[PDB]
């Protein structure tokens, strides 16, 4: 009904917010096509074969070695030795094999296995040797037979000798190619078996062991008897490459094009709760779940379209039948690519619930989608094994159940059934039981389980500012002080017997004890209350956050604890903070708030006009709500409060931080906008709290204290009048105190700092004030005053004396009301700072610890797991054993047939039949029946049947072909194996058996030396690795340097005199000493791996300097990088893939466009000429070339023969290891070593700043600058500021005069105060004094020097305290002092009385050693403010010193800076409050346009800018409505001139003109028609110092 229509209003606001960021949108459309278009490419780039049938091969014999024994070898006769040598039953079973293998082979004879080991390879002429016969017996020393169980190797050669080695390791090739492994080659291959003579030499000895226990039958079976050997014929094939490189290439590609959009998710998100808008939204009405609805309905369907697109682009027949994933169904690739959609905008909602910050976020959920794909590289090649539940819980992880559903694609397409909607449950081949449904199940299984993740870590871990939840609660189905108040108003909130109680004593809040207020209508009432009392716990209950204890509160006649779901409809409410979305309008805003509060769409345009109206916007429409101000965005603000129509208005601190404008125009709009609802402020501004509020209530120990209007608090709560005079030089304090307290007896001289003489006169006496100020009106000039006047009590006394009286803490104790060294210099100084910033830097490593954590953990962890998964070797190894009999395979299948109509036939299946080793036998009825079975097969075929058998006889002679399957390496000999293994059972008891082996020959000495040269993929590997690991580490140096200047913290430093060297190199020193840790720990890992290249000689310390050569040549890169930078956390993900790009990217561009005439690209060597001045290409190519040159030394130096070879060749191994021109790594030392020079040259030429150099005015204004210009002898030397004719042009298009000639001179004891107008120029006055902005034709003395010529003596004696909080989080309340009081000077045996006396000062101690980020806001603005007083400066630039600050906490900071004033100080305030610059000031000077308009104390202003008096009497309730008028009448008849300004309930508000009316006249009138007019109080004060500011503000320009 209405949630239908909130979800399409949240909805239109999020697509309109992301559309106006066009960067990423324009963005995120174009990585899922750029990445999906390379496979276009790729296939177009790419032809496929398909041949169309009958590939079959003819038959060898085996009964002659090859055409090649023939020929003898340069040398003499071949040999065949024999490893058994005394056995004479092996002695004679070779010779039989030599008068069967005639050529001339000698037959040698071996002690044994390690004789033959040792001469092979420590001979010359142990290299003709063929063959080599070993047995398994010890054969009991002289004579033996046979026994017939007999195993044998045969050992061989070591390289191919007819034509690598014979892949004894393997047992099926690592890469298999789609087809015949050899399409030529009719006789086996590549491993050997034919050519070599593996078949010819098993066969013979075979034959010898036959007939050396038969002898005579033999002859007659192999009479009629002679075995071949065929290939198995292989079927039609499709031989597209292509379709194989789509298992590994299709993943990869879909989830780098989804990687983005799946982590602008998690910033939308994310940024959204950081700025408390959802928590505004959740506090109107709307759900938590309408957020998620709104997102997904926006980011799916942003989704959708990319999905879309790539399925069409996919399957396109570009040409006829191409276009990758050709007969494919398209809509099933769009319905697994939409599941896929589903479940990575579902995983960015649970991501998002871990983070606060955007930017952490952003940067590290982008990188959790990577590391959830890893566990995908250890299963695409284990696939075939895996069962199914372990296949089906490696889908939890989405990222992998998208890539195992990504190779099935591959695995149809590639037999062309193509995915098609109808095999969603039928298996892959007939075996293996994953269909590509568990896969779309599995996708939409995940989706759910996250967001059961994400629904309970919302609702038990909210974040900061909501509430949590209990971790099980998806169970549960779940006096006199007090005045009358007014008659004719109705109340809008009525409160009774509230009370509340926290939890055990873990209190941590504040507890309301049984409360009764009454809020009224029509009237603005104003809440406060004391630190600890409640008034935040009230305001929680009222607003719905949680339920009370003990009582019941209406609001609009509703009750908070049963209904507030229809009390939310006409509450509305503005917080502390801005809840404005930057890139809507200020016309949306109201567009947007007026309907969520439930207002109809046909009458909402006529109230967006009239509020716009009402807060004053008619231009500035429809900006954006960033480019407004400070200033009329708590004017939208307050504009939402009140839309739709809203009765109950709760809006707290309004007016917090803005100027003396902007504030009232504020308050006007409160004041207008009433008249019919119920407002309830609650501000930290004493005045604000008077001037706007109509009803006062203070709270004090969770209980209400007092209530009522301000008159009514003021007449009971405070002391009298303030009368001030102000004195002249010839004047004496006693000659005055006489009088007055002679004349009115009870009196106090409260202070007489300036020349002010301020008292205190009780109001109980106001009948004497006739007397006095009649008689003091006469002694002017004969006692020295002039321009006196008198005020009443302020609102601050009343608040701070209410909580005095019921409160005992230490602070509010504190609180007094009226009653009832040399600086070192030179070389000290500067060893002095340079320590100081040493510190600094180095105790963030360890308060910080992760960066320690990720310095040394990151590079070891990066570098050893990836030299483990190389494998890396040093070291090589000698081709094992491999035992050539079915069962090392598995349980097979072997076919047979028996194509015969004689004998020779039947007993030799049953033999066969009777194998029972490892299949059965599968017996069948050939050729062709092979053909046909590899095409339902599979890859069944090639892993469960590897041989076969047909005994075919042509009438005597019986032929037995045996068939291998050339998928396998070994199958050739194994044929063989099973078949004479029979055949020689058959003319035997059947109780023997025969195995035999490969095991090849051990390799020479001088092959060894030569298969350890060709690991050339071990530099460019190991360098890839370490390329990669430093790039984690090298931009960790560039965080404090950005978390530091972007809270400004660096500013401030600066200002107060740090070195521009002082602050660099000692970085450095410490980067540099935080560039050996990893840089040591690196030698460990590389001496216990055994990288020779660079540990054996003295190399280790040759790595260490390349290493350190990197770091000082990265360092300062990283330093001039953060320039670009303002959060911590996205320069650390921006320069990090700066490194990788720059590192890896670039010296892979090299190597690999060098490819041995492939793709030319003899440009080489200018790119490795202009990539010289990255420090990345540098480490990678000169970590590669060091491994190479030791490598091809090592070589071209074990023999005379290599060495001849490398001569031959050129090879070209330098032996100094950093010469030019070479192998060697000189141009990459000295150029890094030249590049870490040009980096620091280049930052202290932009911290040194060598780019942006690359009329009546006023009676005493005139007074003092013309004091200046002719001053006394000595009336200008011991003074610190004398500002002298100072000026400022600015030439922005424009002469623009903004300081105009500023004639000044603070004193000593002095607070001048520096106020002006938005714009006046009061901001380049205090930059250009602090030294900060450049100077223009005059000059000012900070302290006896000069401040255009040496404004470095000057910055040593000046503190400064910034408006903004720059202060360094990681360090301590007394670390921050240390630091500051090191920069200055105070010698080190001082530093500790310095430090503690100022931090008692301030009241800081128990916040001595906490670690500034405990600290809360006000107890920052205490230590800003101890940092511009350590020391012992000549002036202080104090500004805004107390912002965000509680009243108690607030007065007690003013007492201190007040106390450092009197004992001879200067301060120069500069502030927005007028209630702080009365507190604590001596001198005023307003400022507008360009200039001093008014200069003097805050009194001798008044009086001279002064206009009268205010009156605010009151009338009692006897004859109201017939006393009021009286009384009104009269005070327009004896006050010619009065206006009335004011009238609420019982009271009125007059502006008395003050021509020709005395301070006594007035009170005398007043007094005596007190009692004859029935008046109940009355009291008469002077002007304001904030309205006499207000009066210049027509002197603005525009
Ligand atoms: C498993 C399948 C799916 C899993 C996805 C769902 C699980 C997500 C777990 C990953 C996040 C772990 C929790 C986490 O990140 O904590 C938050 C902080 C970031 O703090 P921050 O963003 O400032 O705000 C805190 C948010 N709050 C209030 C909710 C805690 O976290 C951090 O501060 C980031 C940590 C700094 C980097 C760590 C580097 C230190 C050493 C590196 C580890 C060993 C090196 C090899
Ligand atoms: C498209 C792919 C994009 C991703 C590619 C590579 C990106 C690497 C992802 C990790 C990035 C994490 C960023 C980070 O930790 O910030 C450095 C921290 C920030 O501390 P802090 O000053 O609290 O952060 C405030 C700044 N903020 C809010 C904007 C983050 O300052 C520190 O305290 C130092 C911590 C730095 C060490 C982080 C290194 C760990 C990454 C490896 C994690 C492996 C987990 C097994
Ligand atoms: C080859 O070996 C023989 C002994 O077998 C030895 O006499 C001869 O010096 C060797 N030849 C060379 C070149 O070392
Ligand atoms: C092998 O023959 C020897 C002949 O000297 C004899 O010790 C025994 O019969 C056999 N030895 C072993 C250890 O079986």
């Amino acid at each position: 009904m209405a949630v239908l229509r909130q979800l399409a209003l949240l909805l239109w606001k999020n697509y309109t917010l992301q559309k106006r960021k066009v960067l990423v949108t324009v963005l995120e459309l174009f990585l899922p096509l750029l990445f999906s278009g390379i496979l276009i490419w790729l296939r177009l780039k790419i032809q496929s074969e398909n041949v169309p049938n009958a590939t079959i091969y003819p038959g060898q014999s085996i009964q002659e070695l090859p055409l090649f024994f023939t020929f003898p070898p340069p040398g003499d006769t071949w040999e065949l030795a024999y490893i058994p040598s005394h056995s004479d039953a092996a002695k004679t079973v070779t010779e039989t094999v030599r008068r069967a293998l005639v050529i001339n082979m000698r037959v040698r004879g071996f002690p044994s296995e390690k004789d033959f080991e040792d001469y092979i390879r420590y001979d010359n002429c142990s290299s003709s040797v063929l063959a080599a016969v070993v047995f398994e017996h010890p054969f009991n020393h002289s004579k033996e037979p046979l026994p017939l169980a007999v195993k044998y190797h045969l050992r061989f050669s070591y390289t191919r000798r007819n034509y690598e080695g014979w892949h004894t390791t393997s047992l099926f090739p690592l890469f298999p190619n789609p087809g015949p492994r050899e399409p030529t080659s009719p006789d086996g291959g590549e491993p050997g078996y034919i050519r070599e003579g593996f078949l010819a030499v098993q066969h013979a000895v075979d034959r010898a062991i036959m007939e050396y226990h038969a002898d005579a039958a033999t002859r007659q079976l192999f009479q009629r008897l002679t075995v071949t050997i065929k290939r198995f014929p292989y079927p039609p094939f499709i031989a597209d490459p292509f379709l194989v490189a789509i298992q590994y290439q299709l993943p990869l590609l879909l989830l780098l094009s989804f990687t983005y959009t799946a982590l602008t998710i998690a910033r939308a998100v994310v940024q959204e709760k950081e700025r408390r808008l959802k928590e505004y939204m959740r506090m109107m009405g709307l759900s938590s779940w309408l957020h998620w609805s709104a997102w997904f309905l926006l980011f799916f369907l942003f989704l959708l379209i990319a999905a879309s697109f790539m399925t069409l682009l996919f399957c396109v027949k570009v040409k006829p039948n191409v276009a990758v994933l050709s007969r494919s169904d398209p809509s099933l690739v769009l319905a697994f690519l939409l599941c896929f959609a589903i479940s990575t905008i579902s995983f960015s909602f649970m991501v998002s619930t871990f983070f606060s910050k955007a930017n952490m976020a952003a940067a590290f959920g982008g990188f959790l989608y990577f590391f959830t794909y890893i566990p995908y590289f250890f299963v695409a090649p284990r696939y075939n094994w895996m069962t199914l539940s372990q296949k089906l819980c490696s889908c939890l992880l989405s990222n992998v159940a998208m890539a195992m559903g990504a190779q099935l694609i591959g695995k149809f397409e590639a037999k062309g059934m193509g995915i098609q909607w109808r095999d969603l449950l039928s298996p892959v081949n007939v075996d293996d039981d994953f269909c590509f449904g568990q896969v779309l199940g599995m996708l939409l299984l995940d989706s759910v389980l996250y967001g059961l993740v994400t629904w309970y870590m919302e609702a038990v871990f909210p974040g900061q500012f909501g509430v949590p939840q209990p971790w099980y609660f998806f169970i549960m189905p779940s006096n006199e002080y007090f005045e009358a108040e007014p008659e004719d108003l109705v109340a809008g909130i009525k409160i009774k017997h509230l009370s509340k109680v926290f939890r055990v004593g873990n209190k941590d809040r504040a507890a309301v004890r049984d409360l009764n207020l009454n809020l009224y209508e029509g009237q603005i009432t104003v809440l406060l209350g004391h630190n600890g009392a409640g008034k935040t716990t009230t305001l929680s209950m009222l607003t719905g956050l949680f339920p009370p204890t003990s009582g019941r509160a209406y609001i609009s006649g509703y009750e908070i604890s049963q209904d507030m779901v229809q009390i939310r409809k006409s509450l509305g409410l503005c917080p502390q903070h801005d809840i404005l979305f930057d890139n809507l309008t200020v016309a949306e805003h109201l567009y947007f708030y007026a309907q969520l509060k439930g207002l109809s769409r046909q009458k909402c345009p006529e109230e967006v006009k009239q509020m716009l109206h009402i807060i004053g916007l008619e231009d500035k429409w429809n900006s954006r709500s960033r480019f407004l101000s400070g200033g009329m965005r708590r004017k939208l603000s307050i504009g939402i409060a009140l839309i739709a129509g809203s009765k109950v208005l709760i809006l707290d601190e309004p007016t917090s931080g803005m100027d003396a404008i902007s504030r009232r125009a504020i308050w006007d709009l409160l004041q207008r906008q009433k008249s019919d609802r119920t407002i309830v402020l609650t501000t930290h501004f004493m005045d604000e709290a008077d001037l706007l509020g109509d009803r006062i209530a203070i709270m004090a120990k969770g209980e209400l204290q007092c209530c009522g209007s301000s008159l009514f608090l003021k007449q009971k709560y405070g002391a009298g009048y303030h009368m001030t005079l102000v004195k002249e030089p010839h004047c004496n304090p006693e000659d005055i105190s006489q009088l007055v307290h002679h004349h009115v007896p009870n009196a106090t001289l409260e202070s007489s700092a300036g020349a002010e003489l301020s008292f205190i006169l009780p109001r109980e006496s106001t009948h004497r004030f006739e007397g006095l100020f009649a008689k003091l009106e006469k002694k002017q000039k004969e006692l020295g005053i002039a321009s006196f006047g008198a005020s009443i009590t302020t609102m601050e006394e009343v608040f701070l004396r209410v909580g005095k009286l019921v409160d005992s803490s230490m602070d509010i104790q504190a609180i007094q009301l009226p009653a009832l060294v040399k600086l070192n210099t030179g070389l000290a100084l500067h060893c002095q700072q340079f320590w100081a910033m040493f510190l600094k830097k180095a105790a963030y490593s360890w308060r910080e610890w992760k960066m320690v954590a990720a310095q040394v953990l990151v590079p070891l962890t990066c570098v050893t797991l990836a030299l483990l998964a190389i494998n890396y070797s040093s070291e090589l190894f000698d081709d094992p054993m491999l035992r050539l009999t079915l069962g090392e395979y598995g349980r097979t299948v072997v076919p047979f047939s028996v194509p015969g109509t004689s004998q020779l036939g039947q007993q030799l299946s049953e033999h066969l039949k009777d194998a029972l080793q490892a299949e059965g036998q599968e017996p069948r009825e050939l050729e062709e029946f092979l053909i046909f079975r590899a095409s339902v097969e599979g890859g069944g075929f090639n892993e469960r049947c590897l041989v076969a058998a047909s005994f075919r006889d042509v009438g005597e002679r019986t032929v037995v072909n045996a068939l291998f399957n050339n998928q396998a390496y070994h199958s050739p000999a194994t044929a063989l194996a099973v078949v004479d293994n029979l055949l020689f059972k058959l003319l035997c008891g059947p109780h023997a058996s025969i195995v035999v082996s490969n095991f090849p020959q051990p390799r020479s000495a001088l092959q060894a030396a030569k298969d350890q040269f060709n690991e050339g993929r071990k530099g460019f590997d190991i360098a890839l690795n370490l390329l990669f690991a430093m790039a984690f580490l090298a931009s960790t140096f560039s965080i404090l340097a950005v978390s530091e200047r972007a809270v400004q913290a660096k500013h401030v430093q600066f200002v107060s005199g740090v070195h521009v060297a002082s602050f660099w190199l000692s970085a450095l020193l410490w980067d540099l000493i935080s560039f050996l840790i990893p840089s040591l720990l690196l030698l460990v890992v590389f001496k216990a791996f055994d990288v020779r290249a660079f540990t054996r000689d003295g190399h280790m310390a040759d790595t260490l300097l390349l290493l350190l050569l990197y770091g000082w040549a990265i360092i300062p890169l990283m330093y001039l990088m953060n320039f670009f930078f303002l959060g911590a956390a996205t320069a650390y993900t921006r320069l990090t893939i700066f490194n990788i790009l720059s590192g890896i990217a670039t010296f892979l561009m090299v190597t690999i466009m060098r490819i041995p005439a492939v793709k030319l690209e003899e440009l080489s060597k200018t790119l490795d000429h202009v990539f010289l001045v990255l420090p990345n290409h540098c480490l990678g190519m000169a970590v590669s070339s060091f491994y190479e040159n030791y490598e091809t030394r090592r070589y071209c130096t074990s023999s005379e023969v290599a060495a001849h070879y490398c001569k031959k060749y050129n090879i070209q191994y330098q032996e100094n290891f950093y010469a030019w021109s070479a192998p060697g790594v000189g141009r990459f030392v000295a150029s890094m070593a030249a590049s870490g020079c040009a980096y620091l040259i280049l930052l202290f030429l932009i911290e040194t700043n060598l780019l942006q150099r690359l009329l009546p005015e006023d009676q005493d204004v005139a007074d003092e600058r013309t004091r200046i210009l002719a001053p006394s002898p000595d009336s200008l030397l011991h003074t610190p500021l004398i500002i002298k004719e100072l000026s400022k042009v600015y030439e922005q298009r424009v002469p623009l005069l903004a300081v105009d000639r500023l004639s000044l001179a603070v004193q000593k004891g002095e607070c001048f105060g520096l106020l002006g107008f938005n714009g006046a120029g009061k901001t380049t006055t205090f930059k250009m004094l602090t030294g900060e902005e450049s100077l223009t034709s005059g000059d000012a003395f900070v302290g006896g020097h000069r401040i255009s010529s040496d404004v470095g003596k000057v910055r040593q004696r000046i503190g400064y305290c910034p408006q903004f909080d720059a202060l360094l989080d990681h360090m301590t309340g007394r670390e921050m002092l240390v630091m500051y009081a090191r920069l200055r000077g105070i010698p080190e045996r001082h530093i500790g009385a310095c430090v503690e006396n100022t931090l008692r000062g301030l009241l800081l101690e128990p916040h001595a050693n906490k670690l500034v980020r405990t600290y809360s806001g006000g107890n920052k603005r205490k230590l800003s403010t101890g940092i511009a007083l350590i020391g012992e400066p000549a002036v202080i630039f104090l500004d805004e010193p107390s912002t965000g600050m509680d009243p108690v906490a607030r007065r007690l900071l003013w007492d201190t800076v007040a106390r450092a004033r009197e004992s001879g100080k200067a301060i120069i305030i500069t502030s927005h409050s007028m209630e702080e610059c009365e507190a604590l000031c001596t001198r005023l000077a307003i400022m507008v346009q360009g200039q001093f308009k008014c200069l003097g104390s805050p009194q001798h202003l008044k009086s001279k800018f002064g206009s009268g008096y205010s009156l605010r009497a009151k009338v009692q309730s006897e004859g109201q409505q017939e006393a009021l008028e009286e009384f009104k009448a009269f005070v327009d008849l004896t006050f010619p001139g009065s206006v009335l300004e004011d009238e609420h309930q019982g009271m009125v508000h007059y502006h008395l003109p003050g021509r020709d009316l005395s301070w006594a006249k007035v009170f005398g009138i007043l007094e005596k028609a007190k009692e004859k007019y029935g008046v109940d109080d009355y009291s008469v004060s002077q002007i304001s110092l904030e309205q006499v500011f207000l009066s210049f503000a027509h002197l603005q320009p525009p």
